[PDB]
């Protein structure tokens, strides 16, 4: 019971510029990452090195079929201190996107993907007076990048996971609860959207036809029978209003990897009755039908494009698995008609998992003393789609 | 009239790594204790080598007929250079608490007790940068050893003690006044306080039912006639000020020994015809009455915890003097309504007395060379009334 | 059971505010709510008792009744009309209070502030506005010559609980309110008016008068059903007890009780239907100030309690006499299980503007709105002889 | 009686720009003069508009008979955003001090005067990262001022004062003590001392034989009998502390108005008979005495020069009579063999007395309106000893 690709349907796969790129010296997570009694397990370093190594990983990705490639530009690099924009670094990205292109890749363009420069940290952040503007400044400074070539931009990545971890540094709390996310921080949510509105204004005013919108952390919270009130209102300030402010957008990112039962306490975590991934959570590969579905009935009409979906394991054929239920999902969703304009994994590489090297997300191998590439068996297939044009069920 | 124990309530004894270990190579005493010009009269070396021998400890104290053991677990082992943790000390420490619950023992950890790693020492210790984030991740990493089987967590003991040592050390003072304590250094206090809070969210973060506070050193600084203002002014800053911030805990620690007279010009040397303990403070079994009593007016509906409480003496029939006295101002306190939920004398073990092994505070003699312990009548008696349950007067 | 006699120096009196008895204040942000389009205020404050001219008259007639002290407000809204602008004729007004009730054998407590600021200080953006902290410790620096001399006791802020709770409601723009318990209080106004409090003390500390300091609470006695203590801490924690943890280091604190609700694991529990009710559907409960006075002490340690406000909004004076009854009884039994409570103010003097009604009468004297005439109630005559016997009845 | 001046012995007046210039809009007295709820009665605005009216002002003190000019060096115009030395600010001082000298004046510069930058404030003041280097980097930019024609330069006026407030801001304390200065904040104490000697090697590395200092607000402390050591406890830090930094310097300023008596209790308000000036403060005539004594007994063989003396006073009169018992003192100074180098009353202009222009100090009146100058009495005579060089007794 199959289902085509529609016309123009991005297949891909996703990267970040922090988790691949190596020497993002000018980061706040590059602070953090070497800071006294940090709880960050390891530092970054130098990733995959995609810093120099991203020509292979374009030529990786479209060898194997994949059409499209989703990349971070880094605003710790453009303007490594506050006021002074590279353009060596701004050129740098350029490249990256006419490397896309002349290897055959459609490039989507993530403008923000967590990482701030430090100097934006120890201003006092999202929140501080001015921040808007400031973070406006910088994607108005990425036209040179983004005013040829892209089709779609994400200006921030999971601005709901801005408010959620924003949330825990206000608190001075360092752990995260079994189930569910801690609170979000109201005046980062708010800042974040204000920031959100004033790029899209700013990428729009380029008149270059690009399709601009930002990406959720879907959670796929499920009620227990009689937890629906809570459900609500524990999903609201932690996803929902992020799809409310999207509802003018070009696109919506829609990002899926588990699921998460509410009952009348609470998020109730996973019993030991349950298969995990290396990242704890649980084995679930139908989680991005029920993102879709869901971030379509929030956002209206905004065309729906999952930017992220995947999981980490060593075991390829478990990934394998995974991806078999998730394009299974994505097909279901298509054929009920859902208006989805694409697909990609999380991730082309193996990545700095914001701490941890040992959860592998990626469709590619890293040798993290080599920097040699080598592709899974999930790499191979999910790739051949991109010639095939067929979701199988 | 005997008072009955309340249910549950904490009935045992108390040490600390430094002073019982033996070895603790790697802590701030230890080089101080060898480093050129040290003052400190007498080295730790080998102590009780209780880092062998907390069997032994344990299956005395138990045999004796206490429930409970307070006991610390040393920063200085767990992670000896900084960033680098000790899963062996960890694991260590944690068959210290297996090891305690086998023989009938609920143990009280106590996370910090005065020593440091020396790294942290050599980097300027609790009042430079990053000092309340150090801490709070060494607290985090010995989740694996209180996450099960630990009921009471002490965070820092006696944090009064190392902000007024801290007022010592950056004036460069190795005296002490005849009487009182030194001037405690304000940024210390801010700093311990800080550090003892960001404890206190990670071992309820555990979520485990764990009941976490800390411990005072209670002066029992008493107003003469003239100086009821006076006292309030000394007071404070060396005791009151850190009872205030254990005002959100689950239990405070009460520690008493001696009293100190306070006249209008300041705190009076105890007189010259007083009877003396070997640590030359004045013999006073009723401290902990005034102790408690303080400690409860201003720490309010906070549960007390009597966690250190005896007297350095070769006579052991003084020892018994000095704990009738103790026990009935314990009792008196529990008669006029009182929330105590434990009593834990000072030592298990004669120990090392920071700079001394002649002030002998032992339920339990050491020798030295052959490390063989020897009950004291005095531990026989309060030991005995673990299974009795009652308080005499 | 038996009468327990006034410890030395203990005031006896009643409370007043400003806006709620003066009339014409005219400059405040209730003048202008009162009046704005759209407004919910049932009824506008207009000329109130006109206590602005006939203070004379309300301490007279307190002096006379036997009362030994009076707790009224200073405007803020009078003394600073316009930013930075203030007015030494109103400054000098309520100095002329100050030494007019101590001319008629009445010693003064003075409040600061009571809810109302002035109307550009809403304008600005209120309590959470930048420099709010500031312009309130300015004003409170510039009421020295109101206080200066011949006053002991000091009230900076009266019920921040009931700013922050009202801050939330105004945030969340709802005119209305709960069945019982309070609205969830914004923090952000929390800490300002804590901050506000602080600086004020330092304020009137630093005048070197030997001036006792402190703020009221609005205590609600949350009675926590047998079941779940800890959904009623939880509730109790913002909306009360933040408050009284923040004043454990001031010269007093004062307690304000009037009824008691109950917290059961879904929330609070609104009175039942056929239990007593006062005129603002309160549930009649004379012991309250009993649970309140005990509450504080537990918290806020060895600060003296000043009950500030204690009363009954009822059209029978017979009734006020049976909630006093049992209140005093309370206060009694609280002194003798040895809280150091330093004194009593009933609420109200006068009949006055309960925040948007007339109806409501808390008053011990009753106020003609269209004359002004004062007629004291068998309530006020009562509780007012006490201030000579100096002894407390019980039940 | 009278005494005859020293060769090359200082004789003139004292102003400072904040207080005379007007339109000194990005100091963070600017800022602070119209902030919600500003304790500061009233603001600077246009002051004497000597700014642009420099040049009357030296030509009035010349004709008068003065020889000296001591004037301050603005910060908050020479930078007014961190990082953009103005030009064409400097150039202006440059001319103050041509100015001077073409009008037979000469030149003491003071570079800083209590007024800092607005974003030096912002950025957290004296006590923040990096505040010396900021402050050194200013002085090195104030070259071209100062290079030539300038004999004394003044780093930092009265920084016992700046401590002081600092202590103030710290504890959000905004009226001073009845008598005394309320507590120094010690962190500012030892950047302003710092800054300092970073200064004065600057100074001194231009070569042109410059003699710098710094200038003490001298509080004339007295001890009454028995209270010694009461007020040695109390001036060290207000003052005295100040003056041992100096020990190295080239010379020092005294500047004096009015004397505290210091009782067992510590500091006491003069009495309410006591004659007063307009700042409230007790008309004390021979205050300079004492604060020229006592700043040599700790200083050593430094230099002195009063580089401030006056009284606050709608009575000219009053102002002669206050000048005659100072310079009674300063010459009693000399014979008795100190070491004093000039005499500078303060001021020569009514000014802005730091939030009130009621406190008139001037030599010479000022019309707030017209910004008229009109020589009073007490000018002419003083002016005139510049000529005939006689100390009157």
């Amino acid at each position: 019971t199959p289902v085509p690709f529609p016309e123009g349907f991005l297949w891909g796969a996703s990267t970040a510029a922090h988790q691949i790129e190596g020497n993002n010296t000018d980061s706040d997570w590059w602070v953090k990452e070497h800071a006294a009694g940090t709880h960050i397990a390891e530092p970054s370093l130098d990733a995959c090195d995609s810093y120099h190594r991203w020509p292979e990983d374009m030529d990786l990705l479209a060898s194997l079929g994949f059409t499209d490639y989703r990349f971070s530009v880094e605003w710790a690099r453009i303007e490594p201190v506050e006021g002074h924009f590279s353009r060596a670094q701004l050129a740098h990205y350029r490249r990256m996107v006419e490397g896309a292109i002349e290897r055959g890749l459609r490039p989507m363009v993530t403008l923000h993907h967590f990482t701030v420069p430090q100097w934006f940290e120890a201003r006092g952040g999202w929140t501080a007076e001015g921040a808007v503007e400031l973070f406006a400044r910088y994607v108005a400074a990425c036209a040179p990048v983004i005013s040829e070539g892209v089709s779609h931009v994400c200006t921030i990545n999971e601005p709901n996971m801005i408010a959620v971890m924003a949330g825990q540094a206000k608190r001075g709390d360092n752990s995260f609860p079994p189930a569910g996310l801690p609170t979000p921080d109201d005046e980062t949510t708010a800042a974040v959207i204000a920031a959100h509105h004033a790029a899209v204004k700013e990428v729009r005013a380029l008149d270059a036809g690009i399709q601009v919108g930002w990406t959720i952390a879907n959670q796929v919270y499920q009620a227990l029978p009689g937890a629906e009130d809570v459900t609500a209102a524990y999903r609201h300030p932690r996803e929902d209003v992020f799809i409310e402010a999207a509802r003018g957008d070009d696109w919506i990112g829609v990002q899926s990897y588990t699921r998460t039962r509410i009952g009348p306490e609470g998020p109730i975590p996973a019993a030991d009755d349950v298969e995990r991934t290396l990242t704890t959570w649980e084995y679930y590969p139908t989680a991005v039908g029920e993102a879709l579905r869901h971030t379509a009935a929030v956002v209206g009409d905004v065309p729906l494009i999952v930017t992220e979906n995947g999981i980490a394991t060593a075991d390829d054929s478990r990934r394998v698995d995974y991806y078999a239920g998730a394009l299974d999902e994505v097909a279901s969703a298509l054929a009920d008609g859902l208006d989805i304009r694409g697909y990609l994994a999380w991730s082309a590489l193996d990545n700095y998992e914001w701490g941890t090297y040992k959860a592998t997300f990626g469709l590619i191998a890293i040798d993290w003393e080599t920097f040699e590439r080598t592709p899974r068996d999930s790499a191979k297939w999910l790739g051949s789609l991109g010639r095939t044009r067929e979701l199988p069920r």
